[PDB]
């Protein structure tokens, strides 16, 4: 397959994470973040979009409160709230990004129509070759991948699947798209900008955070 420019938008470790393609649809993405972060940011048009009866499934607008950005999100999950039991805690994926997230439905919103248009942007990946050094990863090594792959900073890196794996069954909510068999890529990762001909794995290994296989 061909090599393909992305940035890695959210890591949970060297074996999870997720990249964003770079090109139209980044700069189309950005846009969207943009003007779905405007128009939700009014109470008014919020309230021609007040969340009922949500679902398993759905798909939603969602503040997150860190950056006070709207996103496209996936309820996965959905329980009660243990403090009050009239109200619910939702469990959002954020489909553009990777990242998931516990929120309160006064945090959420139905999506306007048209902001489904564009393809969700995160596509959950594995880094290719490489396993733990302990037998789970280590926390320095997760933290190595961070730095590397500079998760979440617009970081180009040049991405290849070069395998694919099938998906272990879930011990927690998932994406609907991310079902027990489904296929998970496995990727070749390198930094066009890095003063080094190896791709990440082979830093990894070499520097003592991965081993081969």
């Amino acid at each position: 397959s061909k090599p393909m420019e992305v940035y890695v938008s959210a890591v949970a470790s060297p074996t999870k994470f997720w990249v964003q393609l770079i090109g139209p649809q980044s700069k189309k993405l950005a846009s969207m973040v943009q003007e779905m972060t405007s128009y939700y940011s009014s109470a008014e048009n919020r309230a021609k979009h007040v969340l009922t009866a949500p679902y398993v499934g759905q798909i939603v607008a969602a503040v997150f409160k860190f950056d006070e950005k709207w996103y496209r999100a996936e309820i996965v999950d959905i329980m009660p709230n243990q403090y009050n039991p009239k109200e619910q805690v939702i469990d959002l994926y954020f489909v553009d990004y990777g990242d998931s997230e516990y929120i309160s439905p006064a945090d959420i919103c139905e999506l306007r129509t048209d902001f489904l248009t564009l393809r969700f942007q995160a596509v959950e990946c594995f880094l290719a070759n490489v396993k733990s050094t302990i037998q789970t990863w280590p926390k320095s090594s997760i933290a190595k991948f961070e730095e590397l792959t500079e998760v979440a900073h617009w970081r180009k890196l040049i991405a290849r699947v070069v395998t694919y794996k099938e998906r272990p069954r879930a011990t927690t909510a998932v994406s609907a798209a991310a079902k027990e068999g489904t296929p998970l890529p496995g990727v070749e990762l390198f930094d066009p900008a890095d003063n080094s001909e190896l791709n990440i794995a082979d830093l990894m290994i070499t520097q003592g955070f991965a081993l081969p296989l």
